């Protein structure tokens, strides 16, 4: 049973990398610390980490190659699903 949500692709200005903000309380839902996830971005599979920035700020990185695969850039909306590993 995946957690699923729409998210805006965010980017630190002038950098190449992108990410999505996790729109729920990651600490309560998954427990403390980094969370390894099987994720999808518009259906495209990715395995990686939800990481804490300043609590409670959590993000998941969106790699450049996946962004090309689904044709989505910063500012675009993406449908994300998450399953813990
Ligand atoms: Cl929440
Ligand atoms: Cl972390």
């Amino acid at each position: 049973s995946p957690i699923e949500f729409d998210a805006i692709i965010r980017q630190v200005p002038d950098m190449d990398a992108a990410y999505v903000e996790i729109p729920f309380d990651v600490k309560t839902v998954y427990g403390k610390g980094r969370v390894r996830v099987n994720a999808t971005f518009d259906g495209y599979p990715y395995t990686g980490y939800i990481v804490r920035m300043g609590l409670p700020c959590h993000i998941l990185g969106l790699r450049q190659d996946i962004r090309r695969a689904i044709g989505k850039q910063p500012g675009d909306s993406v449908y994300v699903t998450l399953l813990p590993l």
